[PDB]
């Protein structure tokens, strides 16, 4: 229903002193919406051209590696049709898991150059996000990077490290993120994208 | 691998603080903690009387798992679902209910294709997005459905603070996470908390 769009108007309002560009503001807006925490209007940040970045990769109908099965299952397929963009968990896949499981899916991802022009969605494995961050110093180049593992241990240095690589990136600083976080950013991204850009 | 969620949980219990949580209690909320890392949830966490048992008993008992949403049914570790064996239904993208819903609330063919087909009785119920399904579901209740557990967790701004109120006010044990916040990893945390202290016959070993 339009509990959708009443949602995001009690968000606006609520949001408070908020400075990210009206392309940008969108894909916060939904995240905040989507956990009801208001403190991701201070931690997600965006590189230079995030989201044009996401955008076009949509739009040119781009592959949309994830690392987390419940990342997959929440991209709603009835968005995913529009620019028909094809999920793929790694992690789970037969030829990953026959051979830690986070570096044999880059492995297996730099194996088929699917790394490049990809928008990567890491909400959990802190390692895998390393594995990219070091893959992207070897030539790999993705359109965009989510890098919003929730957790612990190995979280703050992940995350520090994609800061620091050449590639477009929203992150959401500090321990928190999460599958949640990384879908909703998904499909903010799909809606802009779908609308053109407003 | 394994010994990093063992040191994961070991922060999170460093720098959690005081709490007000029963032994079987708080193994549910430092989950819950450790998958958003969001410590507002040890306040905002209720439990009813003997939930955590309750949901332990049906655990074991092969009770099913019914959801309002793929994320959660996704969510859930293969691994830890076959322990006991509880089946996950998704109710509202299941086919014959998004079916009816189409014919004549979404939600509203969930529960009472649900009840109908007898699904909702001895069930574990997992509510992270959808506060009308909660809705629908505590009115239900009232007509004589008694799902073994319902873990009240819709995330939002719109009938959220209502449906959880519905909940904590009806004859069936639960679990809530108080407010706006919620959401389909709490109820998998929460899940995956309450199997692992099944498997360890309701003893923290973490
Ligand atoms: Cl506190």
């Amino acid at each position: 229903r339009a509990i959708e769009e009443e949602s995001f108007r009690i968000v606006d309002q609520e949001a408070g002193p908020h400075g990210f560009s009206p392309l940008e503001w969108p894909v916060v807006r939904r995240m905040i919406h989507a956990t009801a925490d208001f403190e991701y209007k201070a931690l997600t940040r965006f590189s230079q051209g995030a989201v044009e970045a996401g955008l076009k990769a949509i739009q040119a109908g781009a592959r949309i590696l994830v690392d987390a099965r419940m990342i997959a299952c929440g991209l709603n397929p009835e968005r995913l049709r529009l620019f028909g963009n094809e999920v793929v968990e790694l992690l789970a896949h037969p030829e990953v898991v026959a051979r830690t499981r986070a570096e044999a899916a880059v492995a297996y991802a730099w194996e088929k150059g699917l790394l490049d022009g990809a928008i990567v969605g890491v909400g959990n494995a802190p390692t895998f996000l390393l594995a990219l961050v070091e893959a992207i110093r070897q030539g790999a180049r993705p359109a965009l990077v989510l890098g919003m593992p929730v957790g612990f241990v190995n979280v703050l240095e992940a995350k520090r490290a994609l800061m620091e690589a050449p590639v477009p990136w929203i992150v959401t600083e500090g321990r928190k993120g999460g599958s949640t976080l990384v879908v909703a950013a998904l499909h903010a991204l799909i809606r802009l994208a779908a609308d053109g850009g407003v």
